[PDB]
């Protein structure tokens, strides 16, 4: 198969609608990923937020061309495969490493926060690397508007990944969309420094979420955490979206801003 000047060589993975491929231009032997998405208003929302994205931690959009009933969206590639693929199970990464893919996702966070944008979905499937280890938002297919013209939007719609969700998109009806991006985070942070997911899913019945909620530490995958980053996880995964932490407060965090080496 082919695009154009772009040659379609290996399949990089698949999602809810459409296929991500990797494509080697003919002509400048450059290479770039492109979303084959088959088949209507919720293409038309992810294109338009691809092109307000512009930041080094966010996948960089390229553009979209229509043959009939295929679309071909031109994403930045990243090379270095997805941040799932470095965490190994039941132990994780060294927390050097863990520390660093962080920073990086707060930056994109942040932009992404700052632009009145929500992700949504935020996992290690959607967190790619670079060639120079750099952390990648990728996947804007649930990404939407919670800010525009400096007016804040609840959200209602339920969506994500349930170990990665937070408790308020169960219990609430409408809920603000910033704390739900950070909660996913800390949910990241733990399978990089665990390599394991804490609950299925952050409710009543789950009682590994129970557990958590009575400081039962003592329990996989919080022993497996020292001390400095598991005061970090306990300000992240707090069930009320407003007693949160903010990211402003998680840059002010001790093991957020604590030299680690190897
Ligand atoms: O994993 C599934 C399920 O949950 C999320 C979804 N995923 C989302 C990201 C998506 C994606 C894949 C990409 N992959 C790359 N590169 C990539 C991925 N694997 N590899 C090869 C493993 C390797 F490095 F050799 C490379 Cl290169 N670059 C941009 C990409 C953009 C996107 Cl939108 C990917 F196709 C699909």
């Amino acid at each position: 198969p082919f695009v154009e000047d772009w040659d379609l060589v290996q399949t990089l993975g698949e999602g809810a609608y459409g296929e991500v491929q990797l494509a080697v231009n003919r002509v400048t032997e450059e290479a770039v990923a492109v979303k084959i998405v088959d088949m209507p208003e919720n293409i038309k929302k992810e294109i338009c937020i691809l092109k307000m994205l512009n930041h080094e931690n966010v996948i960089k959009f390229y553009g979209h061309r229509r043959e009939g009933n295929i679309q071909y969206l031109f994403m930045e590639l990243a090379s270095g495969g997805s941040l799932f693929d470095r965490i190994e199970p039941d132990i994780g990464m060294p927390e050097p490493d863990a520390q660093r893919f962080f920073h990086q996702l707060m930056a994109g966070v942040v932009y992404l926060h700052g632009i009145g944008i929500t992700h949504r979905d935020i996992k290690p499937h959607n967190l790619l690397l670079d060639e120079r280890d750099n952390l990648k938002i990728a996947d804007y297919s649930l990404a939407t508007v919670f800010r525009y013209n400096n007016r804040e939007r609840l959200l209602n719609k339920m969506c994500g990944t349930l170990p990665y969700v937070a408790p308020e998109l169960l219990k609430r009806r409408e809920f603000h969309a910033e704390p739900v991006d950070v909660w996913s985070c800390g949910i990241v942070l733990t399978a990089m420094l665990a390599g394991e997911l804490p609950w299925d899913q952050p409710s009543d019945s789950c009682q590994e979420y129970s557990d958590w909620k009575e400081k039962k530490t003592y329990l996989n995958p919080w022993k497996k955490i020292d001390s400095a980053p598991l005061a970090l996880l306990h300000k992240i995964l707090v069930e009320n979206p407003s007693a949160r932490i903010t990211i402003p407060d998680i840059k002010k965090d001790r093991w957020y801003n604590k030299p680690l080496k190897k």
